[PDB]
């Protein structure tokens, strides 16, 4: 049986993957997490595979552990699979050779994603899949959603019968997240294609002590080579098995395929050879140009490996005179990319006709591949014939890109309605778009396509959706730039984004805004927009969805109003059936609360259909006066690079506009001033007590405390109200808390924690503050920061320091940024950061916004993100460099001390040398030296001068999340902390893989609800703190800002100052945890976290042990009993109590017990007078000694492994018994 | 399952070349590192001894609960549980929710009582 | 000064490696283990490199760990190196993309060894090196003990001036463990062939809060592609 | 001895290293079967995945 | 029928015993991240670590399992960091069976552990 | 009449440097690869060589 189904690549292949698999070991990673999360859910729900069994899915610590688990399963006789991508696929490589080597029917479903080189990317291309092309895996590619399903089935069937592992792959995001109405097969149909004899043999040859065998042997040069060729027969037959099933799945669905498929003109002279979702668009362009008489074609490659040349030439037209192979990868240095090379070897080996063959690279990192680009490619063949060209960018540095005429006529099928939606994150737009897909598709005989472009901004971001509808198949695997319907669901975008680009003439444009009058419309709508609305005779429909949404009592949410706009003006369904079929869905969804809520969404539909009246704009718009420019201060980087990017114009940014090594300058987020908050805090100098707690808490540094004297507040606004500093050091100074209304995300934390009964901070509408604050901020921002007035590491004094990390892309009230910010206020000027992959690297390094900044001297955190699994290692590397280099300096300094260096130079040189590793001193004598050696450029001194950036002691930090620390990168973390070296790791524990969807980590508590914890995690929270404390010499400590900022500053001090390994774990609230009262209660929740005893604070300081003192110190008090109310306040716990109350009660009970036992444990750990000692280092002294020297019996074996240059000496190999035994045998044979 | 150190540490270590070579080439360091190891095994034992005599110990449970039927961590959530990022993007995601840019619940509720009109 | 002496391919390259490097993260793996052991020993011994400093070597928990450290040391303006092969090399693939992506002058010295598939093998062949031909590393092959020394030096000298990471490799056992009577170069000589400006610039562009910059961003479809092409001149 | 107790019904995920070298250096196989043909199902995946390899056997 | 299928699964009837072998190099270092995770899975697997306190097979290199003052490659002057307490680290879970043995000291203790752990 | 072309630099693969060592007399050339990529249309060094001739266009 069949079944029309509208879904995306991920769900489409996952549907087939689940049915054909008994075991699955996965690890989350964008954009394959979906599939992995599908399986788990479906299994939990009770889904059955073709064996009537629910899939057994487990989560590992990494894709390496995954691939390893799969191997074991496959070896143990179970049909296994896994879903991965990019960085994840790279860590599976080693196992892949093993899995292929041991001929196992394994199958990988990977969403082709870019590899992180100059920069990380979560978008699609073939860099990863190509990196595994020599693992011995079969590679079957799909070019569409429908194909995703189809090729996914063939993959499994072929694998089972070929005993050769398959890698089914499809374009990440471009196919995986694209939704289309496709056909899927029943689990029964699939199960009936399986080769039973093969399945029986697979299980019979598998590992089992009832009939064991040995795999994974170690072979010498005598047999390795032969054993490696022993599988040739298998690889020769796989192409046949693959074709076989393409024909069998064909007899059931009606969709045929070949290892290589040809499309286009029978006598095409110019053929393209591509692979992936790109082929869909090519064919679209082919149908258009070929119908016009053009002789061009295309060869779709399905099976990339093995690469059967026969099948290639099968789909290749003899009329082909020129054929360009397109690779969606980039192998620096190669003479050509993958596919290109394979194709070349094809013709050369055919040793006959030789058609001009061109090479072309495209789509890197989901780069758009428009029909125009497909046009540019076919023209290059009938023209310049440029080779090794790029398409989609402007290569003005090496000039390899192709000229693209964007004025290319639309090639979408006839009768297709392409739509565009510009919504704000969380307004319902997308969810409403997806509903419009299910409805229309499941009630009409139209094809539906959906794709969405989100924003790097986790809060208040733009979301331009793309939807298409037609009577003919949709092959438009690229954005919509010729829409018939354009809708802006946010009036803010009006004057900041090119909302109407390429909008077809006569096209309708419905806008969301309270400008129902022409006066307002003209006052807020730009001339460029007005001019366009008129010149194109657009059918502009305004609508006050907010007002209309308030009259019906929908809270004011415009999601159900703009949805009604679509069905009425998009023109896909007849007005009647269109609006009618909608009301039917209103009942489908919702209905969560009687007909009351259902009535509010029905009334909205009608009153809206009424409000939806064309805005009769005047013909005077055709020539409206364009305003004048007035952009504030900015760099030539925020102006020439970041803004063009922030304004969705980055694609037009040529190659020459970037750093070859892919680096960015700091403080670029200093001009973003997004201003997407709804409500902001209002300082009230009548209640304020000048404590600096509001600033200390802000997750975006949107609060700037000002401490200046009337000497600096001369040319200031009359409303720059300022109190008079409180305290001793603060007497004549004037205090003030300047709210940064534009950079504020309106989370509410500051006001929520402001001490005084009568809050000195009150939340008010942004617009009712900006006009008076923005100008005061630009002023207060010019007031010198008083850093030498109070103790740098003091609560009230730390906020008088410069925050070198502001306005990041983190969510409102993030539980992470608050910490890092204050961390820069203590060491920022002299620290390195090795940020592990994840949120910490997302809200801090997502181009083009860079929150980290430099202070008044240009000093700031030297930031860097290597990978997700090597944060510690990475940072450990930075530590080795500094050591190696600083030690170098010190040795030259010593040299100069013996030379004829001046008296002054020798003093500072002598001094620095004494405090080389002392922040204060190293900086005191370091600066003196700079002054003294200034201008020097010869001899030792000349070299010592050129190293001023090594003088003051640097501070190396490792930023990561629980996922990194507890899982993927725990191994490196553990190892580095053992190194016993001066490094500082800061773990922001959100108890869950955040930015990837909220997957369960070993840091996730008991009974918590996360991905792969679908019913509350049934394993206790891994105790990372106690595990590392066992080292004895590693400084460990836990913190929780909301509970005690004072203890947090102390920790940072004691940790960073410790002359060795430091591990600090911070309890960070996150939106994945789902706080009932919002992230504005984050600080108050961190507080409860400690009091309840859920997250007890403590510190293990080894140097205390070095002085007879117990290295363990408890910073919190025994549980208070508010634990239950603490867990039930977070949805990640409340959900179970609603769906599975029985397990919920038990799980929350087990947790309380868990924290009750562990605390008593910590207490006794703080009471005991028995602890591990501590010793820095000392000793070394040049000289090495091998463990073999002076040994009586051999210390090494005969093996080629222990063999060394100096080895080979005669020794007692222990084959004559013991020394005594030998001695006695000698006495027992006297003679 | 074993008893407290018997002091044979020195002879034990010196009887093995991996330690004896260090003593022959680095007499000074050797003695310190050997005297250090001895201190480690002595401390770790008393340490291990408390474990054997503690009145507090982590509970245990085979396995249970789970069963059929799953649930998402965002269902019922008052505020958004997923960001605008393409990463947290899922098939079912996309619904409207409070993105925490309006302030805390009580803050919002009181912000209305102070406007009414 | 030219100097005759007998040795295996391993020490021959280690000889150069040590001199030309300042930092090194290493994990043991046959048949390249000999080089890392020599660099470590000579370090303890107190041997000075071209900069007249002892090599700073550390051992990680794995090659994926060594690569991570090797990446950080290079991003921190320090001449780094490592020795690996087969399975070890494969665990370095991820970082190799980063190291070359950030145009760091790293230098890998690998003893070409077979990959574990139908069976394991500590013996030599080009299965490992090839598995990383797309990582963006320049690849220099030496065909004999004498060449192991020469290419080893060229590799370091080129990497420093081109900013492209080099991977010096030679057949495991067949060369790494084949001893011959060859000619090596004093460290002084090797030092005089270094490009001081290139080296000075490597110190400059590197990480340091005194003059910070951000590396390892996350880029969308709008610019990621162009950024990947920005290094075409260097290659 | 471990095989003298569970040998006839155990799977073995052996991490590369001596135990894998003396465990399965071709053509010498130390692990054998008992009078009934039962014996340890030995397999060496890679050096860094011994636990996940065995875990998968468990799955 | 069912019996037909059942019958073909005789090799599954008897409860199997999944074991995992490996030296200290594996358990303490390169494979630790994996061992730690698999152990925390709570499933029925047995891990037997033959602690040699050094990377024997490859030439006796140092590992986190190497003792203080122990002379090994990469520890040319005796290791200057203590032996990693893998045991106490895993014992924090509370739901994992952990034990140390030494045949020379007691064969009875060793057998007792295999019996209990398995 | 035989010869051999030793490849010192495999990456980047400079087609020019390659031909600089290719004797015009060459009528038959066999490329040797010390590896095996199952299913591949050929092994690495080989593939790179073919690309060089197809692009030399002679
Ligand atoms: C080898 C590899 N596997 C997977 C990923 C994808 N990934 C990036 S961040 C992340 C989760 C973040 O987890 P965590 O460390 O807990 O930090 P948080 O986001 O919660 O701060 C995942 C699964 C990757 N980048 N590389
Ligand atoms: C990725 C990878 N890195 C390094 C090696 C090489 N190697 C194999 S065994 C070994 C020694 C560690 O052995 P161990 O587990 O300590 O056991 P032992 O031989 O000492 O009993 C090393 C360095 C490998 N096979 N794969
Ligand atoms: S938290 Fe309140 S009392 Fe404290 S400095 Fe801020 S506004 Fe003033
Ligand atoms: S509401 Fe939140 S983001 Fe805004 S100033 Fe207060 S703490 Fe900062
Ligand atoms: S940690 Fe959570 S709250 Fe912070 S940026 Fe990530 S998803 Fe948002
Ligand atoms: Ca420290
Ligand atoms: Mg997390
Ligand atoms: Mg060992």
């Amino acid at each position: 049986g069949k079944k029309m189904m509208t879904t995306d690549g991920n769900t489409a292949t996952a549907h087939v993957a689940y049915a054909m698999s008994e075991v699955a070991a996965i690890y989350p990673i964008t954009p394959s997490s979906t599939m992995g999360e599908e399986a788990d859910d479906w299994a939990a729900q009770g889904r059955k595979n073709i064996f009537g069994q629910t899939l057994t899915i487990r989560e590992m610590q990494s894709e390496a552990g995954a691939a390893g688990a799969v191997h074991g399963a496959l070896a143990a006789g179970a049909l296994t699979t896994t879903f991965t991508a990019s960085q994840g696929l790279l860590l599976m490589i080693p196992n892949m050779y093993k899995i292929s080597g041991e001929l196992l029917p394994g199958v990988f479903h990977v969403t082709a994603r870019a590899i992180a080189a100059h920069a990380l990317s979560i978008f699609g291309d073939h860099q990863d899949i190509y990196a595994a092309r020599q693992t011995g895996f079969a590679m079957l590619a799909s070019s569409s959603v429908q194909e995703a399903h189809d090729m996914a089935l063939v993959a499994h069937l072929a694998a089972i019968e070929s005993n050769v592992p398959f890698m089914h792959f499809f374009d990440g995001f471009r196919t995986s997240h694209e939704i289309q109405k496709i056909e899927v097969l029943d689990y029964a149909d699939m199960a009936s294609l399986v080769n039973q004899k093969a399945l029986a043999e697979f299980r019979a040859k598998s590992m089992n002590p009832e009939h064991p065998h040995v795999r994974g042997t170690a072979q010498n040069p005598d047999i390795y080579f032969q054993g490696r060729e022993a599988a040739n027969p298998y690889y020769l037959k796989v192409p046949g098995i693959v074709a076989e099933y393409m024909q069998k799945v064909a007899s059931l669905t009606g969709r045929s395929y070949k290892l290589f498929d040809y499309v286009g003109a029978p006598d095409a002279e110019r053929v393209i050879v591509s692979m992936g979702s790109s082929c869909e668009t090519i064919e679209e362009v082919i149908n258009h140009l070929a119908a016009k008489g053009e002789k061009i074609g295309l060869i779709k490659v399905r099976l990339y490996r093995p690469f059967v040349s026969e099948a290639f030439f099968a789909a290749l037209p003899a009329s082909a005179k020129v054929i360009t192979v397109l690779d969606r990868t980039k192998e620096p240095g190669a003479p050509g990319d993958p596919l290109y090379l394979d194709v070349c070897s094809a013709f050369v080996e055919r040793g006959e006709a030789m058609p001009k063959i061109l090479a072309g690279r495209y789509g890197l990192g989901s780069k758009e591949f428009s029909p125009a680009m497909v046009k540019s490619v076919y023209d290059n063949m009938s023209g310049a014939k440029k080779n090794h060209f790029t398409v989609g960018i402007e290569d003005d540095v090496t000039g390899t890109s192709l000229p693209v005429d964007n004025a290319f006529a639309d090639t979408t099928p006839k009768g297709t309605i392409q739509c565009q939606f510009w919504g704000l994150g969380a307004d319902g737009t997308v969810g409403a778009n997806k509903q419009a897909i299910k409805i229309i598709g499941d009630n009409t005989d139209l094809f539906a396509q959906g794709y969405f472009s989100y924003d790097s901004k986790k809060s208040g971001g733009i979301t331009i959706s793309h939807l298409r509808f037609g009577e003919k198949p949709i092959q438009s695997t690229y954005l919509v730039n010729r829409a018939d319907y354009v809708a802006c669901h946010n009036p803010a975008y009006v004057g900041i984004y090119d909302i109407l680009e390429g909008i077809k003439d006569g096209g309708t444009f419905v806008l969301n805004s309270p400008w129902s009058s022409l006066e307002d419309m003209d006052k807020h709508l730009p001339s460029g927009i007005k001019r366009t609305i008129a010149n194109k005779k657009l059918k502009f429909y305004n609508i006050d969805a907010v007002k209309i949404a308030t009259d019906v009592g929908l809270g004011g949410r415009i999601n159900m109003i703009m949805q009604t706009a679509f069905f009425k003006l998009a023109g896909v369904l007849p007005f009647e059936k269109a609006v009618d079929l909608l009301k039917k869905s209103i009942h489908k969804a919702y209905g969560k609360k009687g007909e009351k809520i259902v009535k509010m969404n029905t009334d909205a539909v009608d009153q809206a259909v009424t409000s939806l009246q064309e805005f009769k704009y005047p013909d005077s718009w055709k020539d409206a006066p364009a305003e004048t420019k007035a952009e504030p201060m900015t760099n030539e980087f925020f102006k020439n690079v970041v803004k063009p990017i922030l304004t969705q114009q980055g694609d037009k940014l040529p190659v020459s506009a970037f750093e070859a090594d892919g680096r960015f300058p700091l403080g670029t987020s200093q001009f973003e001033k997004r201003g997407v908050a709804i409500n902001v805090p209002q300082w009230v100098p009548e209640n304020c007590i000048q404590c600096n707690q509001c600033a200390f808490v802000c997750p975006h540094s949107a609060i700037l405390p000002v401490l200046a004297k009337e000497e600096e507040l001369v040319g200031a606004p009359a409303n720059f109200t300022a109190l008079e500093a409180k305290g001793k050091e603060l007497k004549g100074y004037k205090f003030r808390i300047q709210i940064n209304t534009l950079d504020c995300m309106g989370c509410g934390n500051c006001a929520d924690i402001c001490p005084p009964k009568e809050k000195a901070l009150v939340m008010q509408p942004l617009d009712t503050q900006r006009d008076a604050q923005v100008p005061n901020l630009e002023y207060a921002a010019r007031i010198p920061v008083k850093s030498e007035v109070l103790p740098r590491d003091s609560l009230k004094g730390s906020q008088f320091q410069e925050p070198l990390m502001e306005f990041s892309g983190a969510c409102s009230g993030c539980g992470e940024t608050p910490y890092v910010r204050v961390i820069t206020q203590l060491f920022g000027e002299r620290m390195f950061i090795a940020n592990a992959t994840g949120c910490s690297s997302i809200w801090g390094a997502s181009a083009p916004s860079m929150p980290y900044k430099t202070n008044r001297l240009g000093q700031g955190p030297a930031w860097g993100n290597s990978l997700f699994e090597d944060a510690a290692e990475y940072g450990f590397g930075m530590n080795m460099s500094m050591f190696a280099r600083r030690t170098h300096l010190a040795d030259l300094a010593a040299k100069a001390l013996e030379s004829d260096a001046s008296g002054d130079v020798k003093e500072a040189l002598q001094g620095w040398l004494a405090g080389k590793n002392d922040p204060i001193k190293s900086k005191e004598y370091g600066d003196k030296l700079k002054k003294l050696l200034a201008g020097q450029k010869d001899g030792l001194l000349g070299q010592i001068a050129a190293m001023s950036d090594l003088y003051t002691k640097k501070s190396v930090w490792i930023f990561g999340g629980d996922g990194w620390a507890y899982d993927i990168g725990y191994g490196g973390l553990d190892h580095v902390l053992a190194s016993g070296e001066d490094v500082n790791v800061f773990v922001m524990d959100t108890e869950v893989y955040s930015n990837t969807g909220g997957q369960s980590s070993k840091a996730t508590p008991t009974g918590a609800v996360a991905k792969f914890a679908a019913a509350g995690k049934r394993t206790g929270k891994k105790d990372l703190a106690r595990m590392v404390m066992t080292y004895g010499y590693v400084y460990v400590a836990t913190v929780s800002m909301g509970y005690s900022k004072q203890q947090f500053l102390k920790v940072l001090k004691e940790a960073e100052s410790f002359p060795g390994p430091s591990l600090v774990i911070a309890y960070a609230t996150c939106i994945n945890q789902g706080l009932r009262k919002g992230m504005g209660k984050s600080q108050d929740v961190m507080n409860t976290a400690v009091k309840s005893g859920y997250w007890p604070l403590f510190r293990y300081d080894p140097r205390l042990a070095a002085q007879g003192k117990n290295p363990f110190q408890l910073d919190s008090k025994a549980p208070d009993g508010s634990v239950e109310e603490f867990l039930m306040a977070q949805n990640r716990f409340a959900v179970l109590d609603r769906s599975f109350p029985e397990d919920a009660k038990r799980l929350r009970a087990q947790v309380a017990h868990e924290l009750d036992v562990r605390f008593k444990e910590l207490e006794h750990m703080a009471a005991t007078n028995i602890f591990e000692s501590f010793a820095p280092a000392g000793g070394k002294a040049d000289g090495s000694v091998d463990f073999g020297e002076g040994a009586e019996f051999c210390t090494r074996d005969d093996t080629p492994m222990m063999a060394r240059p100096d080895s080979g000496e005669a020794c007692d190999q222990n084959r004559a018994g013991t020394s005594e035994q030998q001695g006695d045998l000698s006495k027992r044979t006297k003679k």
